[PDB]
Order: structure tokens, then sequence, then C-alpha cells
């Protein structure tokens, strides 16, 4: 009963692949409905066209801001930043999809693909999803990062929607 959802990641606009997601709506529904339904745009805005602006190897991808492309940006469905609905879920280890804020209760649109474990972010950050299928696709994307966050190609989520 968890929605699926997925990306079709391109590197400078070429097509590298699709990762999709498994999003725990069974235990965190506000924070996953919102991934949701910007992956499939049905509020009129969403994911699709954005880009990954912040990865770090060995560390995590961060994107989702849709609004200003730089991590200054982005919006919930709410109308507003929204809490921290729980933080049940850990920062495990690679694959772990965690919302991006600033500070506690300020939710929005960013988040972030672990590539490895950080449980430094356990209580700071809601895990609301994981990586189900494509996470060589998160690997490869890895690889264009750098240690300050500077991509070398401009990563983008060309198409995004819900899969059934």
């Amino acid at each position: 009963v968890n929605p699926t959802v997925f990306f079709d990641i391109a590197v400078d606009g070429e097509p590298l692949g699709r990762v999709s997601f498994e999003l725990f709506a069974d235990k965190v529904p506000k924070t996953a409905e919102n991934f949701r339904a910007l992956s499939t745009g049905e509020k009129g805005f969403g994911y699709k066209g954005s880009c990954f602006h912040r990865i770090i190897p060995g560390f995590m991808c961060q994107g989702g801001d849709f609004t200003r492309h730089n991590g200054t940006g982005g919006k919930s469905i709410y109308g507003e930043k929204f809490e921290d609905e729980n933080f049940i879920l850990k920062h495990t280890g690679p694959g772990i999809l965690s919302m991006a804020n600033a500070g506690p209760n300020t939710n929005g649109s960013q988040f972030f693909i672990c590539t490895a474990k950080t449980e430094w972010l356990d209580g700071k950050h809601v895990v609301f999803g994981k990586v189900k299928e494509g996470m060589n696709i998160v690997e490869a994307m890895e690889r264009f990062g750098s240690r300050n966050g500077k991509t070398s190609k401009k990563i983008t989520i060309a198409d995004c929607g819900q899969l059934e």
C-alpha cells in the first residue's frame, strides 16, 4: 500500500537512468504524501525539471529545490513549511530518503538520498522513504559531485511520477 515513485535522471541533458523509491506512508503519511504529490506534479508544481544541486561523494545527493535551483528555495504542498512528522525511521545506510530542512519544523520540498550510513542526522531530519530500484543510478550521480558539493555536470530530474 506504500506508494512508489520514480525519477528519470539526466546528466547534461543525456539520459542516465531511473531511480524508484518506496515512500513510507504507513509511518510518515504527511511527509510521504508531500513527496508523492511533488513527484506527480498534480498540484501544478513539483520536481519535474529540477536539479540535484548538492552532491557529496560518500555522503548524500540533495535535490528538490525546484524554485531557486540552488538550495535556497522549494516549497511543500501545504502552503507553508511543515512540521517534523516523527523520527521513527533512522538513517541506516545507502538509499535512505530524508527531508532537508532549515532547523526544527521547516520541511519544504528539498530532500536528500544517503549514499552511506549517516546516523548523526537521526532526530534532525525526517526519514520517509528508501530507494527501491536504481541505487546504481544514484551511485553514478554521486561521481559528478565534489568535496564542497558542487556538481561537475548538471544532474536533472528529466521526468518523474508515480508507479504501480
